[PDB]
């Protein structure tokens, strides 16, 4: 009720398209708050987090009741893996600890609330204005964009990063923070390589077998040792093995902090 935003104090911009996902469209808009701001609309046409708040979680901004309408803020440099992978970009391996800094302090905060992001993954972070990382594609903002990296469950209907997910994630369909924390690592990894597709030579049925076997994403060239000690700790076959996100944050903020 204190999340609803009133049609007269919202504008979608219907022409504007940010972005096609399955359950709907996220558009541009402009809010008043009485100050107008720049905003975007996430259409549910097809078809919690109001409580959370942290620097590095996207926040929802409310509800527009009218096809329903979410509401949250403006991301000026868009997704994080498409922000690294563009050419012109310049960001140094500095700027690219420093994101994954960010985000695994927006999941520590996630882990706090008990809540299980199950879809983390560079495509699912956002940059604003001020290049500060924001966890987002969960809530009321969760949908598929990018169907490739996805395996919907024939019985389920459950939506399967399948290159993103823990050994047991795959074998169980179950999801908990340390599931979370193998998909973490393979994050670090992308922003390692710039936005490298992870695992290009292994077929999606082939990957449970690698798994099983030990093997894993190797060390991009201009990745610090110490940093790929933190993503093959992610990656470790018991989940209780793997460090916590509280443990995230202390290894790679001092590891951020040797720069
Ligand atoms: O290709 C895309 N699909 C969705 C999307 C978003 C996005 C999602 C979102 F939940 C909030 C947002 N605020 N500003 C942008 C934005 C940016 N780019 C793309």
């Amino acid at each position: 009720q204190h999340v609803v935003i009133g049609p007269s104090s919202l504008i979608v911009h219907f022409n504007e398209v940010i972005g096609r996902g399955h359950f709907g469209c996220v558009y541009h808009g402009t809010l008043l708050d009485g100050k107008k701001i720049h905003c975007a609309v996430k259409s549910l046409n097809r078809i919690i987090m109001k409580d959370f708040s942290h620097p590095n979680v996207l926040s929802l901004l409310g509800i527009c009741l009218r096809s329903p309408l979410v509401v949250l803020p403006y991301m000026k440099h868009g997704d994080l893996r498409n922000f690294i992978r563009n050419e012109t970009h310049n960001p140094t391996v500095k700027d690219l600890i420093g994101f994954g800094l960010q985000v695994a302090k927006g999941m520590k905060y996630l882990a706090s609330k008990k809540f299980v992001h199950r879809d983390l993954a560079a495509r699912n972070c956002m940059l604003d204005e001020k290049f500060t990382v924001k966890v987002a594609d969960f809530g009321l903002a969760r949908d598929m964009y990018d169907k490739e990296y996805y395996s919907v469950h024939n019985k389920t209907g459950a939506k399967l990063p399948v290159k993103w997910m823990a050994l047991e994630s795959l074998q169980t369909q179950k999801f908990t923070t340390k599931s979370d924390v193998w998909s973490f690592g393979v994050l670090l990894w992308e922003l390692m390589t710039r936005g490298a597709p992870p695992y290009p030579d292994v077929n999606t049925f082939d990957i449970t077998v690698y798994l099983l076997q030990g093997r894993r994403l190797l060390q991009p060239e201009y990745c610090p040792d110490p940093l790929y000690e933190v993503m093959l700790k992610c990656w470790h076959p018991k989940a209780e093995m793997r460090p916590s996100f509280s443990e995230l944050v202390s290894r790679i903020s001092a590891i951020f902090s040797t720069f």
